[PDB]
C-alpha cells in the first residue's frame, strides 16, 4: 500500500511529500485533493525544501540500488522536467537542503564525507565531515547540522553557506538528535543524555550549551527521552515532536498538540494549519492534519492486514546484565499461543521499535508469526546509555537482550518455536546469534546482512568505513571476532540469505564467500540475491522481494 513522508512546503502553500505509491518513490505536489507528480522516473528521495521555493530536489539512485545519488532539480511550475545538477557526481547524499537560491548537503565518496554547497557559481566544498553527517538547518548564511563522528556519539556541525569551514559541538551529558537554527542563529538542539532528553541553546561562537525553555510546559512534563525531530515553523514557533517508549507527541512552543496515536515526525505549517505525518503499529506511515487528526495523505490500507494483528504489547525484557530491554509484541490473529514466532530485530542499530508501521512485523504476524521486536541497546529512544552501550561491543550484550526477547517468549507462553529474523544490523544480528547462540533458535534470515567487519571495510567509502571503527571502538580484532564468518564452524539452524546485489551498505561480495563457506562445511542454507536491488527499496515492489524468499523459509520451518 501507498505511503506518504512529509518534506515540507513549497509552491507558496503546496504541501510537498514523497510516496512510495506504485511500485515507485515519487515526489508529490499536494493542494489539499489531487496530488501531483514531478519527478519523471520512479526517484529515491527529494532534499529538505524550504518553505514556498517554486523548484524541488529529487535525489536519484543512478546506479540501480547502490546509492550513487545524481541531484535533479524539477521546477514545481513544471511537473516531471528535470536538470540533472552536472556539477556533483553520483555519490551518496546523506542529507541536504535547498534554499531556492542555493543547495547544500552531505555526500559520502570513497575518499571523504563532505558538506557541499551548490548556487551559482558551480560545485564547492563546504567541510570535511569524520564520518556520517546529516544537515539539519540552514538559516541565513548558517549552516546546522549533526554528526555520528565519535563513540556513537551525535555532535552538532555547523558551517558556512559562504567561506563554509567547521567547528563540532559535543556534549559529555549525550548526543543530539536534530536541530534548527533560530532568529538568534543559536542551534536550538535536542540533547539526548543517557539520563533524559531536552532542549538547549548551543550558540555558534562560543559553544554555550545553555538550557533552552519553552512558555508551555507541557514538554517540560511529558518528561520525553528522546527527541524525534524539532524545527521552527515560518510563523516562529517552534516544532518539537518528542517520544517516549515508542511513542511521540506535538509540541508548539511547549504547547503540546493532540495527534493520533503512535509515531509522527516533520510538522508543517501549511495553510497556517499544522501537519504532521502519522504512523502508528497498525497505520503504515502517512500525512495527517492537527489536532483533528484528519488524514491529508493516507494509502488504502486493508482491514485485513490490519485485522492480522490480534494485538500489540510493550513488555519489558529480563537482560542477563538485568537490564531491561524495551520489546514490541505483536500477535498474530492467523497464529495460536503460544505458536511460532519471529524475533524481528530491527537494524541501524541506532534505530528502533516503536509504535511505528512496520511491513516486516505485518507481514509477519499476517504469515501467522507473533513477532518480537526488541530494542536491545545500541537502539534509539532509550537514553544515550543504552543506544552507547553497544559501541565496541558488536554482538555481544545487545545479542544477549536480543535473546532476552526470544527467551521471555516461550516462557512467556507465546512461543512454540522460535526463529530469528532480521536486516542489515538486523541481519547481521540474525548472524551472531546463530554463531555465538547455534541454539537460541529454530532459525533465521539474515537480509542485507553484515558478515564480515574487515571486508565491509574495505568494501565501503568514507561514510562507512568510519562507522565501524566507532562500532567496534577502533579495534580490528573486533571486527575479526565479531564477524559471523569466522564463526561459521559453528552455526546449526537453517538460515536464509537475502541480499540486494548492488548493496553498497552490506555488499554482496562478503555475504557471498559467506555461502561459499557454508558451503564447504556443508551447512544448510538458501540464499536470495536479489537483482539491482539496493539496501533500501525505491519501489513498492523490493519490499515483497526481500520478504517473499523470507515468508517460504520461515514457513518450510514451521512444519518441522
Amino acid at each position: 500500500v501507498e505511503k506518504y513522508s512529509l518534506q515540507g512546503v513549497v509552491d507558496g502553500d503546496k504541501l510537498l511529500v514523497v510516496g512510495f505509491s506504485e511500485g515507485s518513490v515519487n515526489a508529490y505536489l499536494y493542494d489539499g485533493g489531487e496530488t501531483v507528480k514531478l519527478n519523471r522516473e520512479p526517484i529515491n528521495s527529494v532534499l529538505d525544501p524550504h518553505y514556498g521555493v517554486g523548484r524541488v530536489i529529487l535525489v536519484r539512485d543512478v546506479s540501480k540500488g547502490a546509492e550513487q545519488h545524481a541531484l535533479f532539480k524539477v521546477n514545481t511550475s513544471r511537473p516531471g522536467e528535470e536538470q540533472r545538477l552536472e556539477a556533483v557526481k553520483p555519490m551518496r547524499i546523506l542529507s541536504g537542503v535547498d534554499t531556492g537560491e542555493a543547495v547544500v548537503f552531505t555526500g559520502a565518496t570513497e575518499d571523504r564525507v563532505a558538506l557541499y554547497a551548490l548556487d551559482g557559481g558551480g560545485l564547492r566544498e563546504l567541510a570535511r565531515l569524520p564520518g556520517f553527517g546529516f544537515v539539519s538547518d540552514i538559516r541565513g548564511d548558517l549552516i546546522a547540522g549533526l554528526g555520528f563522528f565519535g563513540g556513537g556519539r551525535v555532535s552538532l556541525f555547523t558551517s558556512n553557506l559562504s567561506s563554509g569551514g567547521l567547528r563540532v559541538f559535543d556534549s559529555g551529558e549525550g548526543s543530539f538528535s536534530s536541530a534548527s537554527i533560530s532568529p538568534g542563529m543559536k542551534v536550538t538542539a535536542g540533547l539526548e543524555t543517557a539520563r533524559e532528553a531536552r532542549l538547549v541553546t548551543v550558540d555558534p561562537r562560543d559553544g554555550s550549551v545553555e538550557d533552552l525553555e519553552l512558555p508551555s510546559k507541557d514538554f517540560s512534563s511529558y518528561r520525553p527521552t528522546a527527541i524525534t525531530w524539532l524545527g521552527y515553523l515560518p510563523d516562529g514557533r517552534l516544532a518539537v515532536v518528542a517520544r517516549r517508549e515508542g511513542r511521540s507527541a506535538v509540541f508548539i512552543d511547549g504547547e503540546r498538540v493532540e495527534a493520533p496515536q503512535g509515531n509522527h515526525g516533520r510538522v508543517v505549517l501549511w495553510r497556517g494549519k499544522l501537519v504532521t505525518s502519522h504512523t502508528s503499529l497498525s497505520t503504515p506511515p502517512r500525512i495527517v492534519s492537527l489536532p483533528s487528526g484528519e488524514p491529508l495523505l493516507e494509502g488504502g490500507l486493508p482491514e485485513d492486514l490490519r485485522r492480522s494483528i490480534a494485538g500489540s504489547r510493550l513488555v519489558w525484557v529480563e537482560s542477563f546484565d538485568g537490564s531491561r530491554v524495551p520489546t514490541y509484541v505483536l500477535e498474530s490473529g492467523r497464529a495460536p499461543t503460544p505458536g511460532p514466532t519471529v524475533v524481528l530485530v530491527h537494524g541501524g542499530p541506532f534505530a528502533e521499535d516503536s509504535d511505528s508501521w512496520d511491513t516486516f512485523a505485518a507481514s509477519l504476524a499476517a504469515a501467522g508469526f507473533h513477532v518480537v521486536m526488541p530494542n536491545y541497546r545500541g537502539s534509539t529512544g532509550y537514553g544515550e546509555e543504552w543506544r552507547l552501550k553497544i559501541i565496541g561491543d558488536p554482538c555481544g550484550g545487545e545479542l544477549e537482550d536480543v535473546s532476552a526477547a526470544a527467551r521471555w517468549a516461550r516462557e512467556s507462553g507465546l512461543a512454540s518455536e522460535l526463529y530469528i529474523m532480521g536486516y542489515s544490523y538486523g541481519g547481521y544480528m540474525t548472524l551472531c546469534a546463530l554463531t555465538m547462540k547455534p541454539g537460541l533458535f529454530k532459525a533465521g534470515v539474515a537480509g542485507a546482512s553484515v558478515v564480515d567487519w574487515e571486508e565491509m571495510y574495505e568494501l565501503s567509502d568514507a561514510a562507512f568505513r568510519n562507522f565501524i571503527e566507532q562500532l567496534t571502538g577502533g579495534s580490528r580484532e573486533i571486527m575479526r571476532s565479531r564477524s559471523p564468518i569466522n564463526h561459521v564452524d559453528r552455526i546449526k539452524e537453517p538460515l536464509a540469505l537475502i541480499h540486494p546485489q548492488n548493496d553498497s551498505r552490506t555488499p554482496l561480495k562478503p555475504l557471498l564467500r559467506l555461502m561459499g563457506e557454508l558451503l564447504a562445511r556443508g551447512k544448510t542454507f538458501e540464499a536470495h540475491i536479489i537483482p539491482d536491488a539496493g539496501h533500501a527499496i525505491n519501489t513498492m515492489e523490493d519490499a515483497v522481494k526481500i520478504l517473499l524468499p523470507a515468508v517460504f523459509f520461515l514457513a518450510t520451518q514451521r512444519e518441522r
